[PDB]
């Protein structure tokens, strides 16, 4: 009445096809396609080593008024949130923290230097000291006693060398493979990862580390279980030595992360510009050690210490790598591991504001870094979300923040080590508790899961059952074999709706949507919201057939029952106008639309095919209308269109083929 | 000019919602809502048995004159194409023939009559003896030796013994494990299978067990490989034993497979009603035994021997199973095998006519006929392609032809056996040969393939490669993944087209396509055949900017120039006109169609509305026409609908958003 005047004339597909002409934009050179490319344009290098390395060019673009302050306390905040956190990781894997330091310094240092990500912290996941300990276990364990000349209880040492050789050999390994397959371009690629996924994985994660460091709160080191289980018998052991072990340091732990608690709530009272995260770690443990040292606790009462730091020199080597035709299996796992720790924080420090880094590049700079720095007695490093929410805050210009975090890690591992020498180890216990009580606390999300959706929420807990109770590598694979095969299981359970003839219009929506639709009697419509592939065609023919009620096969058993009862591409009615007929409907035609479906495969052309084939044969019209070029294409090139009508029965617009069907009904009335 | 009169005011999406009024169709009892059935009906009762069994219902159906004839016949043929095939199956798994015997003629029974398939022949493949021969070769090497009495190297019987009992225990549970996960109807769900996967699938198949028996042609019992290139050191064997071996045996046996072969050729020659497929294996053996008895071939020249078959009473009996909690590598891999097997065997023996069988209840029957006959001193028995053509050919009323090979079964075991008691092994070699050479020769098939598509002819060589050069079952697993991820490749990799309006037309199809289109300026069309998921978001953004040209940061970076130079759903034009913009184009709103579409994710609703925010952020329109009911809840349902006007602009029709914008931009003219 106001507008959509199209009253135009009858162009099925082939009218279409027939009306137009190709064109041919064929290029030359199939094979020099680019060599004809790749000049020496000075340019050309210029941005090549851009995107290599832009340190060159980041120099101008930095003001210094407020930029130098920003990112000088930002610095200074990133420096403290990843020493203790970084010698926490060390002593999670087991390491004398020397090696630590290490980390924390140099595969920092080239790393930062060798970042697109402009506003990225630094700082090695947990999970990583997670898989050193627990194939170090699997590969080392506890009661390795081989004689040297202790004469006593003394392999503390030796085993502990042995160890984290095998974990720098093996870190050196999966920053090399992590190189080798992101050479590929494969930055480009790896990209097979959901949020659900991630949040369980975390959470997970962080359950685990949560009991591994009870441990190390307590004091007595039972046992390190690895695999199946192996936090639960973690537990077990926990729960059998809860009693007469060291309550008194269980005791002053506590209670002081209860204050440190308390002094976080009070700073959460109010943040404003002047209210900072105060590093308050330093005032604990500088008073626990004060107190200790005028009470007598390590000396009298055997309280922990963490590690030791003399006042001396320690230049750095290059030890070589072990014995790869055993030690293949932890090579790959921790490879895949190391692999998805990348990923992950690349997807976190992923597309946030207008600037754009690359996947690639970063993939083999993180790769080629934890290789050298494993060359030089180091683990794989990581970043974080805490150290990155503060730099981004702050100052992320390159790297300010990660230069002033390893030179104080410089300062304190040169000169300072006496001083810098005992910890307490409940002092890292509470310090990552409080970091990571906030992605602990996601309880909140679960109904908004549940209301969300089924099939993600599905995903989120599997992710994480299968990182806590299951083990670690096997687990995760797991998780995102699921992960993959849940998208097939979506594409296989699709909603369908039979569509009526909109009233007194020209569109078609489903009839039982809302009641006030009509339907075109004599005629049958049909609507997919699924592309079609092998997995999904013969259950689609069988609930299409069940939902539209008709069913060819059971068509014939009304024609036998009929039969009884009085006892090419289109066919015709056998039946005489009797009353063996079932009156139930008058049906001539057939209608389903592609204009969602995708594409299809051998075994779907096939179906089709014999379905519309059968119909056909039945004396039922069969309209699949919504293709266009591309499906047409799909369909042409596969050997069925013997150039039967079939080859012109294809509908561009679905409403043009009931247009069309209508119109050679009225046809067939002479 | 003809049809398709529209002539329809604006209706966009909302003004459609308002229009109409909703349903409700609640359903009582969302517990019960079963409990209210499962009556004491007889007709219940019987519907369930029918679907269990339904032999008391092949019984008047079945006419004689001519169907007797016919099945029997097909009895016939299938007993002497089971009989040598079955031998031989039983040799490659390196059994005694007692129990091949037994394999082909109890559960053929017991599942043929417990079968719903109505034309399905029995016969296990070879691929079951080589999982048979591998997984004992992987457990029980050739050179255990345990001293019981024998004092010299006479460990054949016992290594045998424990390997068969080995088998049949694990085909029993692997029997058991089928009807456990068959249980849950899972017939319904396992469907994941392609053409080309079982294509290549066989053909590595066939030149594994062609490589294998070839060592049985020859007489020297090398060495059994198993595992990677398995194959490989076998072959490498069988060149370093090329020579002076047992050449004479070789020699004959070649001449007479030929002579069979040209005996083939002459039947092939006309093949009618009178021509058949002779069993001419029977004269061959026959005949070669004649000569052998009359010319001292095995006592003298020492030729092959098959197996030993006395005149006596062999009992059955029910032996016990093994060590599970060391034996489950073995018990997990045969359970997915003969998992595959199965699935394999029901997809060709699936719907080819008009007549319908179950699959849940086709793979119970299945399982628990391997867990009774493997009770009943048994390995896992199968069907089979030719037989199951023979039967299908001639006569497959319900099992006749199975039942007639069960009965010569019966025959040769029970009486006859010294007569049947020696065999040449180039007998079966030859007679495995000729069945077989038909799937082998399958190279035209392949540019075929070539021309058909790359991912299809990719999957088919892949698994081809993995069943072959790499082990079995590992390679199988590894191929299914592959099958699966290539889904996703393809869902990651459409085809897009940028729409343009057809001349003097409402439609809006490419631009670039024919030459003969026009397009509207001011406006950029964009089109995707592919659904959205998480993995295919951002790629998707960037594709389409770029094949767009438009970007909003290049915009932007365009709009900062031109600053550079002179130095809330929309937005609007900060440039007065000036020289500084560069006049590549004129658009002013966007256009996307999701009628292809299938569903979006988090992932993908957040990229949505991030890019339609930034776009109305720079000033341009984005209409994202295509959504009739069920995107439009997959959008609403998620947590970005604020109500803003968004939540109106959306079209059921691409034609109406491109009226609507058009209108709207002459109303802006005031």
């Amino acid at each position: 009445t106001q507008r959509y005047y199209v009253e135009r004339p009858i162009f099925s597909h082939p009218v279409l096809q027939e009306r137009l002409h190709k064109k041919d934009k064929i290029s030359e050179s199939i094979g020099d396609k680019l060599k004809q490319a790749f000049t020496c344009t000075p340019k050309k290098i210029r941005n090549i080593i851009y995107m290599f390395l832009p340190i060159t060019k980041w120099l101008p673009a930095y003001r210094f008024k407020e930029y130098v302050l920003g990112d000088i306390v930002s610095g200074i905040s990133t420096g403290v949130l990843q020493l203790p956190q970084g010698l926490a990781f060390a002593m999670l894997a087991a390491v004398p923290p020397v090696f630590g330091l290490y980390s924390s310094f140099y595969p920092v240092i080239m790393y930062c230097f060798f970042g697109t990500s402009r506003h990225i912290s630094i700082g090695p996941f947990a999970v990583i000291s997670l898989m050193i300990g627990g194939v170090a276990v699997r590969l080392v364990p506890d009661d390795i006693v081989i004689p040297g000349g202790v004469n006593a209880t003394n392999s503390t040492e030796a085993r502990d060398a042995l160890r984290v050789k095998v974990a720098m050999s093996v870190t050196l390994l999966t920053g090399i493979i992590q190189f080798c397959l992101g050479v590929c371009r494969f930055g480009f690629v790896a990209i097979y990862l959901t949020e659900p996924l991630v949040r369980g994985f975390t959470t997970a994660a962080a359950v685990h580390v949560f009991t591994s460091m009870l441990k190390y709160l307590f004091g007595v080191k039972t046992k390190r279980y690895s695999g199946i289980f192996s936090v639960v018998y973690s537990t077990v052991a926990v729960l059998q030595n809860v009693k007469n072990l060291n309550v008194c340091s269980l005791g002053v732990g506590l209670m002081v992360f209860g204050l440190l608690l308390g002094g976080k709530e009070f700073n959460e009272r109010f943040k404003e510009k002047l209210p900072a995260p105060i590093p308050l770690e330093f005032f604990a443990v500088v008073m626990g050690t004060g107190i200790s040292a005028g009470f007598s606790l390590h000396e009298s009462y055997n309280v922990d210490v963490v590690g030791t730091l003399p006042l001396g020199l320690l230049p750095p080597a290059n030890p070589d790598t072990s014995l790869f035709h055993l030690v293949y299996v932890d090579a790959i796992a921790i490879a895949i591991v190391g692999f998805s720790v990348t990923i992950s924080m690349a997807k976190t420090l992923a597309n946030k504001h207008g600037y754009q880094v690359d996947g690639n590049q970063e993939l083999i700079a993180l790769g080629l870094c934890n290789s050298t720095g494993s060359l030089f007695q180091t683990f794989a490093i990581s970043c974080s979300l805490s150290r990155s929410l503060v730099q981004e805050g702050t100052g992320g210009k390159t790297q300010l923040a990660g230069c002033l975090a390893s030179l104080m890690i410089l300062l304190v591992i040169l000169a300072t080590g006496f001083l810098f020498e005992s910890l307490p180890q409940a002092v890292l216990s509470a310090i990552v508790i409080v970091n990571l009580k906030g992605m602990f606390m996601q309880f909140s999300d679960l109904p908004f899961f549940w209301r969300t959706s089924k099939i993600e929420l599905t995903i989120w807990l599997t992710t994480f059952v299968s990182s806590l109770f299951l083990g670690l590598d096997y687990g995760l694979i797991t998780a995102v074999i699921i992960a993959l095969m849940t998208v097939i299981y979506r594409t296989q359970s699709p909603s369908y709706i039979v569509l009526g003839q909109l009233p007194d219009t020209d569109v078609y929506i489903d009839i039982d949507a809302y009641e006030e639709v009509k339907e075109v009697p004599g005629i049958k419509i049909f609507q997919i919201n699924a592309p079609i592939y092998y997995a999904n065609s013969d259950l689609y023919s069988s609930a299409l057939k069940r939902k539209t009620g008709v069913n060819p096969a059971f068509i014939l058993g009304a024609r036998r029952k009929a039969m009884k009862k009085y006892a090419v591409t289109k066919s015709t009615l056998p039946e005489e106008l009797q009353r063996f007929m079932p009156p139930g409907d008058n049906v001539h035609t057939i209608i389903l639309d592609f204009t969602q479906v995708n594409f299809m495969d051998s075994v779907g052309v096939k179906t089709l095919a014999g379905i519309v084939k059968e119909y056909g044969d039945v004396g039922i019209y069969v309209y699949l209308a919504g293709c266009s070029a591309q499906v047409v294409s799909d369909l042409t090139q596969n050997q069925f269109f013997e150039n039967p009508a079939l080859l012109d029965l294809l509908f561009h617009s679905i409403h043009d083929a009931v247009l069309g069907s209508q119109v050679r009904e009225a046809l067939a009335e002479q």
